[PDB]
């Protein structure tokens, strides 16, 4: 019904219920705008600069901008106007002068945020490109920055952008891919056409939404593409000049360059140039057009990518077709990251463990890497979407995977892609914000796309809709309107029990080979006397209702799980001056009662005699106790953990080797390690009737994973015992895996596989936050903001 007209509607921020003709800046991609909207909207006449014979014009309403005296109180003036006909400076021109306050029109109730959104901007081109994009060194040099921003996986468009609108993981918002097939509505979302645009794809909040429901107005964030850029500016600027009542708070523009190019020419493409060039040009028309209106120090501007750009060709493509001789039985999600099904749901010879082992370690230098997707990385957050198939191929950087060699001659053409790991240097993107909100003149550190939803919300006086932001963590961009948290309230507190029981009440089928000065020695010991040195930044709070033990140790402390049959956590600090032991033959095989805590409440070395698969580790290292005396501690049956044998390859070299390691190279380290059970694959801690696996004839839940949290001073001049101000932190969680087939070269010594196996699993302390309802550092002397900046920091290992 397009026979209704735009006469007065042009670029409508409330969408008209169909089958009325559209006017708004999306209606061309449902080819749904009236007969008129080209000729009253989309004008061109004159294009997009006034000239100096322009200037005080009379009107010609044809023109797709105005030199004409009325310009400014009407808002539709060619960005140049003052330039060319007042003789004003272009903003990037004019000094940087700090914005302490707001300096708004009249009528302003809050200053507006304005989100300039970059598709492909990749972090590295704020550098290699800073000689052609004045504009936005401009924005960097005097607002807010971060070296990088870190993208969702995976680091694709919709995933990222509506991370960005909703502060959620893809598996929670429910754009997983660029394409996606959803088996309980059976139906394909895809860039290409329309089925995208059906609302039961997307879920969360989106900033616009959170806007509104606050009484907040929002300016469409979606562009159809043969909107020229100038016209989505000038748009805004027309909005902005709207009576206080219908004026919205919130803006989005978005730039489908340099990502176009890029796909093309490759990231650093000679081609790449221009289109950065004229990204710089749109700001510029930005801010001379705030300018002209005295908008340019009321509005908080945010410069951010969706995802960066690596180089790839047609002929780094790995092909299922050279692993699998049932190719055609498999529906493959191809390209810088690989999703694989059964082709129909009617085939019972489909069996995904056949399919996964065809697909592990069989090419020397193979680009890619499968995983039931329970088992990819816990910081991906990728899994808890029946949108995600249970086959995944995590891709290496610059590759491509293709089901056959025909997919990829009959559609060489790119010279660029993105997809992969979100860890990857070449995936990174950029972030700039700039306004009175913002700081001045400071840099940030990385941070991650997920935290910006908070933000944006803090800019604008909004209550977040819950998101997967840790809000507080980005307190430091900004110079007001931050967002104070409170600790969460503890919820169960410790018992503290002392010796209650004796060694003969035990029969756990355990055997251990095991002065009065030194009596009271031990005593204090096991009342807490060393536990300011292993418990550096306070116990941690459990934030759920449980039943545990604190249990004190001379070299350990730990919190001791009456249900789980294990600790929760263990905290133990190594200085740089530590020594590692081995365990003494006699000991080889010992593992002691705790005569703290009831024989019910205990492991029992039976079981894990029984368990054919299952054997045991420890959480506090033997090999880095303080004494023999004290190594005897190693072996209480409270410090004992199931693990599978391969996995003790990896734990065993972490323990033995690395914790020494960092504690040499970070001058002391405080560990805090436990069990981890996510059998849901949801990236929360399971509750006890969710355990799938225990060990054989027991009541011992065998954990999905095992974190360690490693925290030193960042002043590594400091011991990380005695450190006086800001922490450093690494982290991981490391999948409990009874074989090493996620590591090629795992018939190697430890010492060429189990560190990268660590690094790939890295993690923030956060995730772990999530995964065991535990709440760290609760009593260090750092700000809580800071402490949250922590909580979110991932070690990524990159160069
Ligand atoms: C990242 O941040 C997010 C947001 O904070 C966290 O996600 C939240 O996690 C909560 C715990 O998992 C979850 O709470 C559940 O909500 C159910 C109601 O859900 C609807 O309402 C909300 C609010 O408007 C809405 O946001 C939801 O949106 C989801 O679902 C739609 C599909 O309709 C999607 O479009 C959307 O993308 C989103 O999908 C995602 O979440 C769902 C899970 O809800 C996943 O399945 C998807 O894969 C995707 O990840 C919904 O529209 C509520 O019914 C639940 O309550 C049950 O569960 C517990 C016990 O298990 C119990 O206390 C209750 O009694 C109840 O149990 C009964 O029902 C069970 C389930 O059917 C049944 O098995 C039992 O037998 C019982 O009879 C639950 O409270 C919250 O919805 C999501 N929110 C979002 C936006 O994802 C996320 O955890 C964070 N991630 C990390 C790692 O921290
Ligand atoms: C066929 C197609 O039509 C699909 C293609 C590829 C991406 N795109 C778009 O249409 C496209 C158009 N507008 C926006 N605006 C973005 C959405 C958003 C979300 C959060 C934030 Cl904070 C800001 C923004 C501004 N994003 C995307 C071409
Ligand atoms: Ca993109
Ligand atoms: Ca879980
Ligand atoms: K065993
Ligand atoms: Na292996
Ligand atoms: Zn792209």
């Amino acid at each position: 019904a397009t026979s209704g007209s735009c006469k007065g509607r042009c670029f409508e921020l409330q969408e008209v219920g169909p089958p009325d003709c559209r006017c708004d800046n999306l209606c061309k991609s449902y080819s749904s705008c009236c007969h008129d909207f080209d000729e009253l909207c989309l004008k061109t006449a004159r294009g997009w600069e006034c000239t100096k014979d322009r200037c005080g014009e009379v009107r010609n309403e044809e023109n797709a901008c105005h030199c004409s005296e009325d310009c400014l109180s009407r808002g539709d003036c060619c960005t140049n106007y003052q330039v060319v006909c007042k003789g004003e400076s272009h903003w990037v021109d004019d000094d940087c002068e700090e914005i302490k306050v707001p300096e708004c029109p009249a009528g302003f109730v809050r200053p507006p945020l304005i989100i300039f959104s970059v598709d492909g901007f990749r972090a590295s081109y704020m550098k290699k490109g800073s000689k052609v994009m004045p504009n936005i060194e401009k924005l960097r040099s005097c607002g807010t920055h971060a070296p990088y921003m870190r993208p969702v996986y995976p680091t694709k468009t919709f995933p990222n952008l509506y991370t960005l609108a909703t502060g959620l993981y893809p598996e929670s918002h429910g754009i997983v891919g660029n394409s996606m097939y959803d088996p309980v509505f059976d139906a394909s979302f895809h860039l290409r056409g329309r089925e995208k645009f059906n609302h039961r794809w997307w879920g969360g909040q989106p900033l616009w939404i959170t806007a509104t429901k606050q009484g907040v107005r929002a300016g469409t964030f979606f562009w159809s593409v043969s909107i020229p850029h100038e016209r989505r500016i000038l748009t805004i600027l027309q909005w902005l000049s709207l009576p206080d009542n219908e004026r919205p708070s919130v803006y989005a523009f978005y730039s489908e360059q340099p990502d176009f190019s890029g796909h093309k020419y490759g990231p650093f493409g000679p081609e790449m140039t221009n289109p950065l060039r004229e990204i710089d040009k749109t700001v510029g028309q930005l801010m001379d057009g705030l300018k002209q209106l005295r908008l340019h120090r009321c509005v908080n501007v945010i410069f951010v990518g969706d995802h960066g750009m690596e180089d790839v060709t047609c002929d780094r493509t790995e092909f299922l077709s050279n692993y699998l001789t049932n190719v055609d039985d498999i529906t493959l999600v191809p390209g810088t990251l690989g999703r694989i099904r059964a082709k129909s749901i009617n085939n019972s010879k489909y069996d995904p463990k056949t399919i996964i082992a065809a697909l592990t370690c069989k090419k020397p230098d193979q680009h890619f890497k499968p995983y039931m997707k329970q088992h990819l990385p816990k910081r991906l957050h990728y899994a808890n979407n029946r949108r995600i198939e249970d086959i995944h191929l995590l891709v290496d950087r610059r590759w491509h995977v293709a089901r056959k060699p025909l997919d990829v001659y009959k559609k060489c053409f790119f010279q660029g892609d993105h997809g992969f790991d979100n860890k990857v240097n070449s995936m990174q993107t950029v972030f700039v914000g700039y306004g009175p909100t913002f700081k001045y003149r400071t840099k940030v550190p990385p941070f991650e796309n997920i935290e910006l939803y908070n933000v944006m919300c803090d800019l604008l006086g909004l209550k977040p809709a819950p998101n997967n932001g840790t809000h507080g963590s980005l307190n430091h961009l900004l110079r007001t309107n931050t967002f104070r948290p409170t600790m969460p309230d503890e919820v169960s507190r410790p018992n503290y029990p002392g010796i209650m029981y004796l060694q003969s009440e035990f029969d756990l089928g355990c055997t251990c080979d095991d002065n009065k000065l030194e009596e009271l020695n031990k005593r204090l010991h096991t009342k807490g006397s060393t536990k300011e040195r292993h418990l550096l930044y306070g116990r941690p709070a459990v934030l759920y209702r449980t039943s545990y033990d604190i249990l004190y140790h001379t070299d350990f402390e730990s919190g001791y799980s009456e249900i789980f049959l294990m600790p929760l956590w263990t905290s133990y600090t190594i200085s740089k001056q530590a020594e590692v032991s081995s365990i003494p033959e006699h000991l080889t095989n010992c593992v002691r009662p705790d005569v703290r805590v009831s024989p019910g409440f205990s492991q029992n070395c039976l079981a894990y005699k029984n368990d054919k698969q299952m054997s045991y580790g420890f959480l506090f290292p033997p090999y880095l106790s303080s004494s023999p005396e004290a190594k005897y501690d190693a072996f209480l049956v409270t410090n004992m953990v199931p693990m599978y044998p391969a996995f003790k390859r990896v734990w065993a070299y972490f323990q033995r080797v690395l914790v020494k390691k960092y504690a040499s190279e970070r001058n002391g380290v405080n560990v805090i390690s436990g069990p981890i059970f996510d059998y849901n694959y949801d990236g929360l801690r399971d509750t006890e009737d969710e355990i799938k696996q225990y060990v054989e004839g027991s009541s011992i839940p065998v954990p999905t994973h095992y974190y360690s949290i490693i925290t030193s001073c960042l002043d590594f001049t400091q011991p990380a015992d005695k450190c006086d101000g800001p922490l450093s932190v690494s982290s991981f969680i490391l999948p409990h895996r009874p074989d090493n087939d996620e590591s090629c070269n795992s018939s190697e010594d430890e010492s060429k596989w189990v560190e990268e196996l660590m690094k790939m699993h890295t993690a923030r302390v956060r995730d772990i936050e999530h995964l065991t309802g535990l709440d760290f550092y609760r009593k260090t002397s750092r700000s809580y903001s800071e402490i949250l900046t922590l909580k979110t920091y991932l070690h990524t290992y990159e160069s």
